[PDB]
């Protein structure tokens, strides 16, 4: 039952990821002063301008231009030869700030907006994530690590990766194609770039046993990649949602994460759905689990909760849905309380995926033991 | 930023202009070979625009959202569990009369009557008045509604937006092509 | 009766002059295709963006971004180290284009808008212009000439000049102060810059007999000037009207020139007022002449015509006003007909003054002989 599956990822220098980081950098700055703020930030990045817009309900004061320039400068855009300069780019702010207002049960607050959220978890990997998306993130993350520490000074922030895994009876048996498009300077020649990228990025990351002679490598297939970033293509917040969550391995609700405060179910419930999906798999209840949570605006309780185990469940499916409702409080404020999301920790989550990194509140498997005991699996 | 087109090899051997993933889906669940929940979700909002424009309900306004929760059983739909229809109106109409009109003129003509039982829950403007909406209510960007465009949550998505892209970009044409081959296989 | 008079000028790299050149570059591009177009272009220049806006009534197609980038590139902003890059700057267009419509007397068209226009001319200089403004323009024009031809490669586009002339009984007897602020690169040291600027710019331009020991030179009085242009300060179209026309020597109506088609009396009538003022002085009727023309929107004939000779007239003042009405057709379309303004020649006029350069249609003294004969001065 061999079949090829492909997943891709982009580096922090990609225009669609610059907007995500800028939006979350604004969110983190606000959460430091007013944790209970309401933030919905949308960022548009063009060849020489950054447009930051959205609606904010807070009592905090932030300098949008300073935050934006620092975020871009940390990425590594410092002069116009790269195609974008942090110190000499227009930063327009369309943010509409309001004033917070001032006795019922806080956990009974209805959802601020309707939407669909999907959570996924599989025992395929150690971090309970799909394998193809994890290694796609490793390549671009390795590219940024190598560029910044000075191993390859001629690299530039923009980079994209794409790995095609060859499954067989549900198990990975090799890698069929690796694509690594990276932005460089005009100093380096094309032939030497491919040798350096292959030896210094692809080799240290991917397991050697998967890379056989049949594996095809496409390192900058077109040619020179000198001018990139915002000049090469426009960037908008939430255009890279699939590469953030799971790649193509799991269904997605369609709600962007970056630039949204935890009070919006479009972000917190997706984290919560991943939280309950990871715990179910970590508890041994199922090899793969997919959770769908749906909210109606102005209504506290979710309109629907769906658990799907793809016929890999150790307990009857209707029993799992009872366990999810019993243990996890899925009301919009209950998600914040059970995950402690009111902290400025969202700058780091907008770079190489919101899931799979264990230092996040929603990546903790603490209720796994409780679920296993409740299901009576000993 | 407008540029100028340039000016002998095989045209079919042109490489892809950019990398990406494209997913195509098709199921014999519906007549048009599409997931059922997304089709009826589109019907409600499409009916809302049709009613507003032809003058049946002059107090409606363009912004509207719908959400239908279907109850499956052994892979077959047996009913509808929840219907949500948030619509923008004018300040002229009162809240109570809006719910009666929307329920009778939008939800009733669209959804099959046998699915709407007494256990079905209707949420028509659950918050309250919805007068000022559209761009003022929230920002809008191209490609932020990709999931509602293709299939809803029933199928996986590659993550490439469609609107504003010419057919030469595989982020749009290949998604259409993937749907084309998926529909033919099921058909 | 000694008194010091000061006039200043700015180079083509100044942010307020970049907007003027960009606006007129758009105007010239439109006039090449549709000479009878209606153009009112306003340009806003910021640290990393150029906003081109206005209302156009034409059937012509122009690429605003291409025109803007070419205009800035010709000025000499090519990389971000100068503070502004033509190839990597945002060019937003807010231009609202309409469609021209499709039998009365063309010369009876009323003025499209009301306004005041002032024309001035004095026999103080050869080109019939105030002396202080002419030499102020020479210094900045010399700075651009030296920078471009490669005599001083370390110069940069932004530059400002200011010359203080010492009059005595209405005649210039010397120069009391010269100020020349110029943008340079970090390569050149401050001490060597002053020696080079003084020897290569101030010396070749100003007459040697005026520069005495009492003359004070201020060459970059603050210090280093490396980052300038749009980053240093914002630029808007029509913020440098006084340095365009005459400096402080003559009154001004307050209407900007750049970005306006000839059909608007805010520009053509100012050219026409200068035209009649130059001819009156060139005919020997007066040593100094000042003309004010006022239009009411929707009315053809000017609401008021004023001639002022400051008591230097060789003929009675009330006779001069009759001569102006007799010879010069001051109706809004009559100005275009008697000056041939429907040509793309306005890119050159937005750099170092609209007046005093003899290759312009309004700088021709052709009716001077006719006026002298009519006044009966032989």
């Amino acid at each position: 039952a061999k079949h090829l599956f492909t997943s891709e990822s982009v580096s922090e220098g990609h225009p669609d990821k610059i907007a995500d980081q800028i939006s979350d950098a604004v969110l983190d700055a606000i959460l430091e002063q007013d944790p209970k703020a309401r933030v919905a930030c949308e960022t548009y990045v063009k060849t020489g301008m950054v447009l930051v817009g959205g609606e904010i309900t807070t009592s905090a004061w932030v300098d949008i231009e300073e935050i934006t320039r620092n975020t871009v400068r940390e990425i590594g855009y410092v002069h116009s030869d790269m195609g974008f300069d942090a110190n000499s780019c227009a930063v327009l702010s369309a943010i509409g700030k309001q004033s917070p207002d001032i006795r019922a049960d806080p956990l009974e607050q209805g959802a601020g907006d309707q939407g669909l959220m999907f959570g996924y978890a599989t025992n395929e990997t150690d971090v309970l994530m799909p394998a193809p998306i994890t290694y796609a993130h490793r390549l671009v993350q390795r590219q940024a690590e190598v560029r910044k520490n000075g191993t390859l000074p001629w690299l530039r922030p923009d980079a994209k990766s794409q790995v095609t895994f060859q499954y067989d009876d549900g198990k990975i048996v090799g890698i069929d194609a690796v694509v690594l498009s990276t932005q460089h300077s005009e100093e380096i020649d094309q032939k030497s770039l491919q040798e350096a990228v292959m030896e210094e990025i692809i080799k240290p990351i991917l397991p050697a046993e998967w890379l056989t002679s049949a594996t095809k490598f496409f390192i900058n297939p077109t040619g020179r990649f000198v001018i990139g970033g915002p000049m090469g293509d426009c960037g908008l917040t939430g255009r890279k949602i699939i590469v953030d969550t799971y790649g193509g391995m799991a269904r997605h609700g369609g709600g962007a994460f970056s630039g949204k405060d935890p009070s919006k179910v479009d972000r917190s419930a997706a984290y919560a759905a991943r939280y309950v999906a990871k715990n179910i798999v970590a508890a041994g209840l199922a090899d793969r689990c997919e959770i769908q949570v749906s909210y109606a605006i102005g209504v506290a309780e979710p309109t629907s909760i769906m658990v799907e185990t793809f016929g890999t469940e150790k307990v009857p499916s209707e029993q799992l849905t009872l366990l999810v409702r019993e243990f996890f409080d899925l009301r919009p404020y209950g998600l914040i309380q059970m995950l402690d999301l009111l902290h400025p920790i969202y700058k780091e989550t907008a770079a190489y995926g919101h899931f799979g990194r264990e230092h996040f509140p929603w990546e903790k498997t603490d209720k796994a033991q409780l679920l296993r005991d409740a299901a009576g699996l000993k």
